[PDB]
């Protein structure tokens, strides 16, 4: 196939065509990444929901496979469709879905059922139920068999919430090592609350306990993640939540995002820690200040130094109308997932997580260094439409901002800017002129994330830049934002910007990034 459209992301997965949500059943088994998504088969916006299937050894050179679980009825009447969920390999076997083969992997997603109906299990649904199920793979995850003698697994929610049957969804799974207990998250969407049930076998489930609501609230919960991660550079560890909100995301954005809690869980419990959650129902820790990183789901069958999320890098508000074509929709870059202490706080910090030796030049087509950068704008250079940007400088300039803008034509009137505001001291990303606006009013915004100099003054930005995409890794990586432009052909330059002042000790290195595809 080839992938040559504009704003087709050459370093970011999207399936070959239609369109594609939340990502699903990432799981590392035998050196292999998958990556399935939330996926309609027959159309080019939100339908039809099947989980779709990719393949990579490396997180960056994506092979799409067969739909892993098709709809049931397609191109019929759907009786069932396949919302989000996640995968283990039981390699011990305790669901008996093993042969003389393969051990078996286990998806566990939520069945959406669109009519009222009786299962193969003898369970009666409701119209709009949404339950969780079962299925499993003998074949490395390339065919999949539901689990209809039973399925679902978990039909209703737990009481005293019967009510919530129509918003009860995206189980996470994962072996506890422990308790010796595989662990389901579920979200009770519009309570603001996840239910967390144990079982031996991936069948038999007992709730064990309720979190939240805490910090942000403005919006369903959905797409629950739990995950050890490692503190600082020693043996500590602390448990981390992330769960999706839509909307009610990050200050500054209209819709989706993803936020955080970092805490203890000792097999049926998790506690947050007193410094993660906020008075009130508001501030809360955003995993994204950017509009763009959504459903972000944790990768089962990686270790603890390994940890990776990937996001859906779209928005609820505005997603069904992006102008790509023949595919809607794009993932993030992959993140590793660890925690720093900054400012005598326990901080997510993210890195990206791709191959990069293998598609980046190592000759910059940009490298300078100003001692003063003066007050105004550098010449313009050109960058193509896939490229990275290092920028490093004095948090003590005189400028109100340094910025690059990028993705620009010749006359910058159409730019991205993605820079530092001094005072304020946020990283900021300027799509108000980016390119394509005209299909959301609220799509032409400026974003901010908070980022504080490290202990030297030094401001860090690693700016990610794909055809429809910036990514901006503030830091360490203990900010990033993450957004979409829509730029024509011709904006493809980019130059430097101190704006109200010099800015000092600037660094700034720009490297092409070659296609995946
Ligand atoms: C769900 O899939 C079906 C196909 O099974 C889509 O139905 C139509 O798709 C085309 C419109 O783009 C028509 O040309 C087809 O004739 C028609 N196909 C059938 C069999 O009905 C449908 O649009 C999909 N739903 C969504 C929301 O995208
Ligand atoms: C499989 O069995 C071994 C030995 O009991 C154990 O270490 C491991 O945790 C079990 N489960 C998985 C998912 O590997
Ligand atoms: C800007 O760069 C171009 C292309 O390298 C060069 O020709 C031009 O002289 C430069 N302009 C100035 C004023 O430095
Ligand atoms: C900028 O250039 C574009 C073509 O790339 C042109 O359409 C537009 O008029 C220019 N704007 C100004 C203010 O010169």
């Amino acid at each position: 196939f080839n992938y040559d459209q504009p704003y087709r992301g050459q370093y970011h997965f999207s399936p070959q065509k239609n369109w594609m949500n939340d990502p699903n059943g990432l799981l590392y088994h035998n050196g292999t990444y998958h990556l399935f998504f939330q996926y309609n088969p027959g159309g080019i916006e939100w339908g039809n929901i099947s989980w779709g299937h990719a393949i990579s050894e490396d997180l960056t050179h994506w092979e799409e496979k067969p739909v892993a679980l098709l709809a049931r009825g397609f191109g019929s009447d759907v009786t069932e469709m396949y919302f989000s969920g996640s995968a283990v390999a039981d390699v011990n076997n305790t669901s008996g879905f093993g042969k003389d083969g393969k051990t078996p992997l286990v998806a566990m997603y939520t069945s959406y059922y669109p009519v009222a109906q009786t299962l193969p299990s003898g369970q009666t649904v409701q119209e709009d139920q949404q339950s969780q199920s079962i299925a499993y793979s003998l074949d490395d995850g390339l065919t999949w068999t539901t689990y209809d003698a039973a399925n679902p697994v978990i039909p209703n929610p737990p009481s005293p919430y019967e009510a919530e049957y129509q918003n009860f969804r995206d189980p996470f799974v994962f072996w506890h090592d422990e308790s010796q207990k595989w662990v389901v998250v579920t979200s009770i969407a519009e309570l603001h609350k996840l239910a967390i049930y144990t079982s031996d076998n991936l069948k038999d489930w007992k709730l064990v306990s309720e979190f939240g609501p805490y910090n942000a609230q403005g919006g369903v919960w959905e797409c629950p993640g739990l995950v050890k991660l490692p503190l600082d550079s020693g043996n500590s560890t602390k448990w981390v939540i992330t769960s999706g909100l839509n909307p009610g995301g990050p200050p500054g954005t209209v819709g989706s995002g993803t936020q955080y809690f970092v805490g203890e869980f000792d097999g049926t419990t998790f506690t947050p820690d007193a410094d993660t959650v906020y008075p009130g129902n508001s501030t809360a820790n955003w995993m994204d200040w950017g509009p763009d990183f959504y459903a972000a789901a944790g990768y089962n069958g990686l270790s603890l130094n390994d940890h990776v999320h990937i996001g859906w890098m779209n928005n609820w508000q505005y997603g069904a109308n992006i102008p790509t074509y023949p595919w809607r929709s794009a993932m993030a870059i992959p993140r590793h997932m660890a925690l720093k202490t900054i400012g005598s706080k326990a901080t997510l910090v993210q890195q990206p997580q791709e191959a990069w030796s293998s598609i980046s030049n190592k000759r910059p087509i940009y490298s300078r260094t100003f001692k003063t950068l003066s007050e105004g704008s550098t010449n313009t250079t050109t960058t193509g439409e896939t490229f990275k940007v290092d920028l490093s400088f004095s948090a003590k300039s005189k400028a109100s901002t340094f910025a690059i803008a990028l993705r620009a034509s010749a006359n910058f009137t159409e730019q991205t800017l993605v820079g530092y505001d001094f005072a304020k001291q946020q990283i900021f990303l300027d799509r108000t002129h980016s390119g394509d606006v005209s299909f959301d009013e609220t799509f032409a915004s400026v974003y901010h994330g908070p980022l504080t100099p490290d202990s030297t003054g030094v401001v860090k930005l690693s700016i990610f830049v794909d055809r429809s995409s910036v990514e901006v890794f503030g830091g360490q990586g203990e900010t990033t934002l993450t957004a979409q432009i829509f730029p024509s052909s011709d904006a493809v330059h980019a130059r430097l910007a101190s704006t109200g002042g010099t800015t000092e000790d600037v660094r700034a290195d720009i490297y092409k990034i070659a296609s995946t595809w």
